[PDB]
């Protein structure tokens, strides 16, 4: 068990040039090798969930490149459908962008190949997608547990009326979303009854507008798609800057800046995660925005009490930033938390409280009281790189904290420790 210490840090204050988005980079892939035509991807991340997705692409047989720092892709699109035989395992680590997309992908036309990935992701919920697909014709395998992967995916999907559930996860939708143009018949989908996380469906919308691709979307409670289509080559593409791991960094600075300026992502940016800054702003920092930057600059803290559907990855962060905010803070309507990397409500709470915050664990919510003054501890990362990256924030007070595992920070972020190193000052 590796670990990594991090010593009291008595300032931050910087610009950090942020990695690419996750969010975006797995999907322009996708869309990439889909595409009619060669796509240069700059920016691109270099992280496991990106690694997953490049080595699947590699495996069904799509051609490309990639620079010395792997942020730069050529790929060359296969101009349709993807395809491969013999039931070919595809190993996706736990990259739900890689697992979700492919899954419905992967049902155009036939095909006999089998998704799976670490022992997590067989623990991640699929149901609903599954459900989805096999009601618009396709021939869908749960080789163990029932809802969840591995799947034998041997093809099928022709289109037609769609029902999916949005409740748990917006990843169903968008892999329905990306799937449905390619398929011959033209695709109704209907959302049953809520959906979360929609912002990662404009971030959807958006990828497939850049590759040639424009649904109708119905107050998002209904999506009609014209089949028979096909994706293109949108020339070169600059992949937005991380706006989840942005977060860090701008927490860092409501916490104990100083300024921390983070480039690559702005106010134009298409990632529902940069409204992380806007709470960060309601707790008493100060943000500035840009066309290519967001800063936040050292002003106060104050608990606050929000429902955080809306951004659920970045919320995270805000859970350790209330260690150092003045009152309770409650964050609502987070219930998918529970079936991500690891269960993030039950993970949060349990090493919130090892460093002194008394905390209430909701069922979809969670409540934190901080303590006068914080304790040192060994911090549990649940293989989950936020994990890792959140509590990296205990360090911005008089303790040093230990972070198990520091290494999976990778499934995002590789280099975040020495990032946020590079912004850590001791005077
Ligand atoms: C969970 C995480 O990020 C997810 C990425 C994502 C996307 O479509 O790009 C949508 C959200 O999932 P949901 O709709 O289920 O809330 C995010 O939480 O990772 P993942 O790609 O493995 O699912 C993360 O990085 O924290």
């Amino acid at each position: 068990m590796e670990s990594l210490t991090l010593q009291p840090i008595a300032r931050v204050d910087g610009t950090i040039n942020l990695p690419g988005s996750k969010s975006v980079s797995n999907r322009a892939l996708l869309l990439a090798a889909l595409a009619h035509g060669k796509t240069v991807l700059t920016n691109l991340l270099d992280s496991d969930d990106v690694r997953h997705m490049l080595n699947a692409l590699t495996a069904l047989g799509v051609s490309y490149t990639l620079s010395a720092d792997r942020t730069r892709c050529e790929i060359i699109g296969n101009g349709g459908p993807l395809h491969a035989e013999g039931a070919l395992e595809l190993f996706l680590g736990n990259a739900g962008t890689a697992m979700r997309p492919l899954a419905a992908a992967l049902c155009l036309g036939s095909n006999d190949i089998v998704l799976t990935g670490e022992p997590r992701m067989k623990e991640r919920p699929i149901g609903h997608l599954v459900d989805a697909l096999r009601l618009g014709g396709a021939k869908i395998t749960y080789l163990e547990q029932e809802n969840y992967p591995p799947l034998r995916l041997q093809g099928g999907f022709t289109g037609g009326n769609v029902d999916v559930d949005g409740s748990v996860s917006s990843q169903f939708l968008t892999a329905l979303l990306m799937t449905a143009p390619l398929a011959p018949e033209d695709t109704v989908i209907r959302i049953k009854g809520d959906l979360v996380s929609k912002p990662y469906i404009d971030i959807t919308l958006n990828l497939m507008k850049t590759f040639g691709v424009e649904i109708e979307n119905q107050h998002y409670q209904q999506f009609v798609v014209k089949g028979g289509q096909s994706y293109q080559s949108p020339g070169t593409y600059l992949v937005e800057g991380d706006a989840s791991s942005a977060s860090y960094f701008l927490a860092a600075a409501a916490i104990k800046g100083g300024t921390v300026k983070v480039t690559g992502i702005g106010r134009n940016s298409m990632q529902g995660d940069i409204r992380f800054a806007d709470v960060l702003e309601k707790m008493g920092a100060t943000i500035c925005w840009g066309d290519d930057y967001i800063s936040c600059t050292r002003g106060e803290l104050n608990a606050i009490d929000m429902d955080m559907n809306h951004i659920p990855a970045a919320a995270m962060t805000i859970a350790t930033a209330a260690l150092f905010a003045k009152g309770t803070t409650t964050l609502r309507n987070i219930y998918n938390w529970r079936v991500k990397e690891t269960d993030r409500l039950f993970a949060m709470a349990t090493e919130l409280r090892k460093v002194g915050a008394e905390v209430e664990e909701g069922h979809d919510y969670i409540r934190i009281t901080p303590p006068e003054k914080l304790n040192f501890a060994e911090i549990a990362t649940y293989n989950d790189h936020r994990m890792a990256m959140c509590f990296s924030l205990v360090a911005l007070s008089d303790t040093p904290v230990t972070i198990l595992d520091p290494k999976c920070t990778a499934k995002t972020f590789p280099d975040y420790f020495e990032q946020l190193a590079r912004i850590s000052q001791a005077a």
